[PDB]
Parts: C-alpha cells; sequence; structure tokens
C-alpha cells in the first residue's frame, strides 16, 4: 500500500512481462548456482569459500525473486478486462531486507580473491558491511514514503547514498592497494569487477527513484526491469567473474585440478 505498484491497473501485457522478468531471474539464478557449485571442486581451499558465496547469492536472490513472483500473482486478478489489486501480498521491501544477506556475501568473496586475511579482512568486511547496511537500512525506510512523501523519500536516499559512497571508496582503496598481490594476471580481472560493481550497483538508486519520475504503471515494469538487469549483473555475471579470478589464481598457485580445469 506504501509503493506504487498498488496505485494501479495493469494491462494484460504489462503484468504478464512483469511476471516472465520475475520467472526468468528465478531460472538464471537457480541455473547459476548449479555451475558454481560443480565448479568448485576446480577451486583452491583458499578460495573455495567465495564460489560457495555465490551459491548462497544465487539461491538467496532465487528465493525472493520466486516470492515476488507468487505474491504477483497472488495480490491481482484479470478482472473487466486488467488485472487489479485484490490483496495486499506484494511489496519491494522483500528485496530490501534480502539485500542484507546478499550484499555481505558479494563483498566477502571479493576481499577473499583479494588475497586478504586476518585482521585486516575481519576489519575491512566489518566496515564494509556496516556501510551497506546502514545504505539499506536507510533506503528501506524511504521506499515506504514512495507514495506518501516523494521529499521524505528523497531525504533517505540522500543519506543512503552517502553510505554508498563511503562504502564504494573503501571496495576501490582495497582493490588498488591490493592488485599487486593477485595472481595468474587476475590483478587485470578484478579492476574490471570494480567498474562492473559501479554500474551495475548503481541501476538500483534509478529503480529507487521511478516513483519521482515516472509514477505510473509503465514505471513499475521499467524499474522490475532495471531490478532485473542489476540482479543478474551484480549476482550472476559478477559472480562468474569472481569464480574466473578465483579459478585462475588457483591453478597459479599449484592447484592441480585448477590447472587442469583451465
Ligand atoms: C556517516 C557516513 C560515514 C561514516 C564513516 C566514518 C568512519 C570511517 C569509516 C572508514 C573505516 O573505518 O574503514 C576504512 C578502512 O579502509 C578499513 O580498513
Ligand atoms: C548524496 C549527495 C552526495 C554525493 C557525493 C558525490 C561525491 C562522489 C565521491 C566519490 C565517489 C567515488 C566512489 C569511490 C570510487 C573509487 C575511489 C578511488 O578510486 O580511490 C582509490 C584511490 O585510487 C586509492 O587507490
Ligand atoms: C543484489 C545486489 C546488490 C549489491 C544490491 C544493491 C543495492 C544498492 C546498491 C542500493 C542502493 C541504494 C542507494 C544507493 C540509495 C537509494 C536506496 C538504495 C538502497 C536503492
Ligand atoms: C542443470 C539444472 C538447471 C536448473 C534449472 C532451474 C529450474 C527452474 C524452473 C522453473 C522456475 C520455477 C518458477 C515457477 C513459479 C512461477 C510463479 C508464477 O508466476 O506462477
Ligand atoms: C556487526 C557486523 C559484523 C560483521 C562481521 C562480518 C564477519 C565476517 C568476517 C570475515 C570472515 C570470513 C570467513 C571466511 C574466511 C575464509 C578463510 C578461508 O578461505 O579458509
Ligand atoms: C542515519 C543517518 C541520519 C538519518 C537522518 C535522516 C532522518 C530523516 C527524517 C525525516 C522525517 O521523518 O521527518
Ligand atoms: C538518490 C539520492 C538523492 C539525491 C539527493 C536528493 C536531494 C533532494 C533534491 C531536490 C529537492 C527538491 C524537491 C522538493
Ligand atoms: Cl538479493
Amino acid at each position: 500500500m506504501k509503493n506504487i505498484e498498488s496505485l494501479f491497473d495493469y494491462s494484460a501485457g504489462q503484468f504478464e512481462f512483469i511476471d516472465h522478468l520475475l520467472t526468468m531471474g528465478v531460472g538464471v539464478h537457480f541455473a547459476a548456482l548449479i555451475f558454481f557449485l560443480v565448479v568448485s571442486q576446480f577451486v583452491a581451499p583458499k578460495y573455495r569459500i567465495a564460489t560457495a558465496l555465490s551459491c548462497i547469492v544465487m539461491v538467496s536472490a532465487g528465493l525472493i525473486l520466486n516470492s515476488q513472483a507468487v505474491m504477483w500473482t497472488d495480490a491481482y486478478a484479470y478482472v473487466d478486462g486488467s488485472y487489479q489489486l485484490q490483496d495486499l501480498t506484494f511489496s519491494n521491501g522483500y528485496r530490501y531486507v534480502n539485500w542484507m544477506a546478499t550484499i555481505p556475501c558479494l563483498l566477502l568473496q571479493l576481499l577473499i580473491v583479494l588475497n586478504l586475511k586476518g585482521k585486516e579482512l575481519f576489519s575491512t568486511a566489518t566496515w564494509l558491511i556496516l556501510a551497506a547496511w546502514g545504505m539499506i537500512i536507510t533506503g528501506y525506510v524511504g521506499q515506504l514514503y514512495e507514495v506518501d512523501d516523494i521529499a521524505q523519500l528523497m531525504i533517505w536516499g540522500a543519506v543512503s547514498t552517502a553510505f554508498f559512497v563511503v562504502m564504494n571508496w573503501i571496495v576501490g582503496t582495497k582493490i588498488f592497494k591490493n592488485r599487486a598481490t593477485m595472481l595468474g594476471g587476475t590483478d587485470s580481472t578484478i579492476t574490471k569487477v570494480f567498474w562492473l560493481m559501479m554500474f551495475a550497483w548503481t541501476l538500483y538508486p534509478i529503480a529507487y527513484l521511478v516513483p519521482a519520475f515516472m509514477n505510473n504503471a509503465d514505471g513499475v515494469v521499467l524499474r522490475q526491469l532495471l531490478f532485473t538487469i542489476a540482479d543478474i549483473s551484480s549476482k550472476v555475471i559478477y559472480g562468474l567473474m569472481i569464480t574466473y579470478i578465483a579459478i585462475q589464481q588457483s591453478a597459479a598457485a599449484g592447484y592441480v585440478p585448477a590447472q587442469q580445469a583451465l
């Protein structure tokens, strides 16, 4: 009721496209899960947790996308030529709470493949997770006002973006201070991962602002389209690059199953 999805009736095409986006996302994530599961054996024990975190991200994101898809079809019914709201079951907030768990996993596999260890990994991970949670919690409170108070959404978004900026500065600083430790030529691959993150993660605040510049049923479709692109890029494609780095460093470090896989 606090989100814009509940304000509109949807044509069969709008509704079915949203449903097909969420279901396609479920399919992509669970198919990648199998990939990450099977290739974890070609990863040296030092990096194997990284690929394991990808499996957790796939299932976590897949289950929430599957949840959203069923709530979507539970909330609406085709009545008099359009899908109209019938039950209070759909909300984007479930995406936000899920990020509390998936964003730490995404950040953690990055630090693992960067060769961080001991105190620094623990210290760096704690500040990154605290910043990320501050970003998500303020963003969560913000989207509660995307219908009733768009000014408050913009102010909470401003506070959330500050955490986002500080979070990226820590990530970027550690990447560029530690890329020289990376093996198998992955010191150049990790730089591409940082820019993939910058691009993919920034699509979320854009989707967050849709209610402010496209408050209509088409904006609801656009937001889900942006979520779908960001999810696939920040979770799947990102995970593939992390796994490639984990495997390439494993081989350069003398892990035979990795060398045999490459
Ligand atoms: C909400 C209104 C406030 C808006 C605020 C806008 C200011 C953006 C500033 C920084 C963004 C850059 C994010 C971090 C990018 C990487 C940082 C970096 O590269 O520094 C590392 C250095 O190279 C050592 O290795
Ligand atoms: C599924 C993976 C990730 C990394 C999800 C990331 C979400 C964000 C980076 C959200 C950022 C926000 C900002 C920067 C300001 C508006 C509120 C948001 C929470 C959407
Ligand atoms: C190698 C095996 C690859 C893994 C294949 C993954 C299988 C995914 C199967 C279909 C996704 C299920 C989602 C169905 C719920 C849709 C909800 C609805 O809109 O009614
Ligand atoms: C209050 C917020 C606290 C957040 C703390 C986060 C805790 C996680 C810190 C890093 C530990 C990562 C565990 C994986 C270690 C991998 C070692 C290995 O590969 O053998
Ligand atoms: Cl997620």
